[PDB]
């Protein structure tokens, strides 16, 4: 993608686990951040599901440099926008459109967008892209689907997220078409409140270790 | 919705449960449409399927006005157009599709389209729709999958439809994404074969009551 | 459809199944096909999924004239111009698109694409399509799927492929919107790679024998 100098495929290869997060308290944003990177986990996926999650994307791309921070949940043309101005490396939406596309790869930063069939898939492959979320990975299916719907894709990517958990990521890692898992256990909404981040950091740690072979 | 002076959540907010109905007869119409409202059910889903089906809306409408009858398996702006003039104060679709989404809200009544995936809800979010049909319900996976699908999206409402009945419609009420359901089950053949109304109003009681907590 | 002197419809009567070809030598296309007419099975879609495909079609077209050859795993109206010009009868698409289903209706040979959503079916429906692929049939949540996507279109007609053997196939063919299935078990890859060709004619007549009630 010529707009895009970060290419999506170097965001997903970054590592075997992507987390989901939900950010009620801007204030646990940063240091959420930090222990998620010093358990070796550096792509951060900010959902817009709370009302300061563009905010904390911000504080995250300016205090945790180390951190390679985007958007999750981005609808439309407009959050893609608002995402970008506030710093987000690469956005993550559950669905695609056509003027998402289109804004997406007149932008400069890489979407990976979610699909659940074939034609969605075509529709994505129709703008040049590549790689994309496989969501909501189980109900759509699970590993058997995933297996299918991509059969007749040599050359296509994904990051399957929904229903993932440590009893089930290795079925999805061990696949050719897949890079890496979306998952929301290692970021406990009860871990946040308190000020518990070295839980937060061994919990990254073990989804790493957990991913191999 | 600008062009719609009844709201498509003021139609699925109305009761629990929406009669899909398949009139094969159309002198059954009317005294179906009566017995409904006796028994404290008033949205009134006539699908195009039947080759009376446009007629029994227009009689429903203008017999039993107090009945809020619309129209459903409505597939292009050709068939929005007819029940449009026909009377139908709203239209249901078994899925989506951007004529029909831009006719419908360059019109005069709400559409409720029926929606399988996030990409598809994406896409009726585009023309700004928040109110859907989830269909086929339980082909599409049932309760788990509208929870998951429904995970990212805290603003939208469905009217699940599809394999629903007596024994599992409590369960998609439950959730906070679902405002009503679906169902066949409250004009059986017989009754009508045997005149007997008095079913009918007895079965839209029961689906009523048995909807509450 | 007005520009297609081969009606999808035909396609998809000629016979109970269509072999989903994956040929990786050249050489060995023509006698493939021979040996599947010889176990009674006509209609062949050569999936463009290995560099010789338009090659090996072109082949069998002028070759073995008793053969209905086709294309599969056609992404856009590039590829369909392609096999168009080297003499395809009908082309064959996971999924479906906009582009895709202008270039075909526009063109001269029936596309049957695939679906897996009442809203793919009603996008392909807008441009009078009434015959489809439903990939990947088992994934899509098979026989059940099917019956409850194909419930309120009475006049859709589909050849189920994804997931199907002879162990299932007789439940998708005892459907009355399925007209035949479309596997992969006919030209084991194995086969194909050594020249057995008896081998082939054998299943392809298992295949027919046992499609029969």
């Amino acid at each position: 993608m010529k707009n895009w100098k970060t290419s999506a495929e170097s965001i997903l290869t970054t590592g075997p686990v992507v987390p989901v997060i939900v950010v009620k308290k801007l204030e646990h944003a940063v240091p959420m951040a930090k222990a998620l990177v010093a358990g070796g986990v550096r792509v951060l996926e900010v959902t817009l599901r709370t009302e300061c999650a563009v905010d904390a994307i911000r504080a995250i791309a300016k205090e945790v440099p180390e951190a390679i921070v985007g958007a999750g949940t981005v609808l439309n043309p407009q959050q893609l926008a608002e995402v970008t101005e506030a710093g987000a490396q690469f956005a993550i939406s559950p669905g695609l459109t056509e003027p998402l596309l289109k804004a997406a790869t007149e932008g400069t930063i890489p979407l990976i967008p979610g699909i659940s069939t074939v034609s969605e898939l075509m529709l994505g492959m129709d703008y040049g892209l590549k790689e994309f979320k496989f969501f909501p990975a189980e109900a759509n299916g699970g590993v058997k689907a995933l297996q299918a719907i991509a059969g007749p894709f040599s050359q296509v990517r994904f990051c399957p997220t929904g229903g993932i958990s440590p009893a089930n990521y290795r079925d999805y890692l061990a696949l050719k078409s897949v890079l890496c898992i979306g998952g929301s256990w290692l970021v406990p909404a009860d871990a946040l409140e308190a000020g518990d981040y070295d839980r937060i950091t061994k919990l990254a740690r073990e989804a790493v270790e957990g991913a191999k072979l």
